[PDB]
């Protein structure tokens, strides 16, 4: 099966997913130089206020926090999108260093983790048919760079002792995304893919232009996560990014100048 091993990563997955090879795949490196301002972009809307956390997931290639969306409760709008579309589930890409980690990189910068807080559009109904439309999807990208601690991430990194192994979850109730934000919401666009399989070509990508900061011991705690599952020999949960794919017939856009 698909993984981020020697023999199962990111150069095998065409075998199983052809579309790994398409037209419109992520993530990518931004050029800041070469990505235009576009003046028609809307500010992006971020509504966060009512999102109802539920769960905390291991699935044996990140860990998803995972919020009830049968309701417009956490919705995101505006900026490059036409719609609504509602928050289901954040997770997060890391490496084994502090060096890399991230999935898009920004003029060829690695950060140290990558937050995707992942959102489908409500005209589709269900996230299973979202991810079968060009527009179906909106990722909002946020960059992690290590220094100060994110008090809004300290919830998240608690909880991980207790979900060690792919396939264990733990109740995770009240957690409010909010305090995962950077205080900028300026960002680049651009339509691409899941950077997991199935590399679905389904995502209005929105990356966030300022970092978060973590601090070192939070960001070691995600690398004392597993891969495996309980009973089997330790394979740490790190370098879960896949690299940049070709930019092909894109134009990156930012919403600032
Ligand atoms: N989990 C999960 C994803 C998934 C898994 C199976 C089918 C469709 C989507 C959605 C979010 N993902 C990205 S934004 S990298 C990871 C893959
Ligand atoms: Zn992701």
């Amino acid at each position: 099966h698909w993984g981020y091993g020697k023999h199962n990563g990111p150069e095998h997955w065409h075998k199983d997913f052809p579309i790994a090879k398409g037209e419109r795949q992520s993530p990518v490196d931004i050029d800041t130089h070469t990505a235009k301002y576009d003046p028609s972009l809307k500010p992006l809307s971020v509504s966060y206020d009512q999102a109802t956390s539920l769960r905390i997931l291991n699935n044996g290639h990140a860990f998803n926090v995972e919020f009830d969306d049968s309701q417009d409760k956490a919705v995101l709008k505006g900026g490059p999108l036409d719609g609504t579309y509602r928050l289901i589930q954040f997770h997060f890409h890391w490496g084994s260093l502090d060096g890399q980690g991230s999935e898009h990189t920004v003029d060829k910068k690695k950060y140290a983790a990558e937050l995707h807080l992942v959102h489908w559009n409500t005209k589709y109904g269900d996230f299973g048919k979202a991810v079968q439309q060009p527009d179906g999807l909106a990722v909002l990208g946020i960059f992690l760079k290590v220094g100060s601690a994110k008090p809004g991430l300290q919830k998240v990194v608690d909880v991980l002792d207790s979900i060690k192994t792919k396939g264990k979850s733990a109740d995770f109730t009240n957690f409010d995304p909010r305090g995962l934000l950077p205080e900028s919401l300026d960002y680049w666009t651009y339509p691409g893919s899941l950077t997991t399989p199935p590399l679905l070509e389904c995502v209005t990508w929105i990356v966030l232009k300022e970092p978060i900061s973590v601090s070192s011991e939070q960001v070691l705690k995600f690398r004392k996560l597993n891969f495996n599952g309980e009973g089997e020999p330790e394979e740490l949960m790190v370098d879960n990014w896949r690299p940049a794919q070709p930019l092909k017939n894109r134009q990156i856009k930012a919403s600032f100048k």
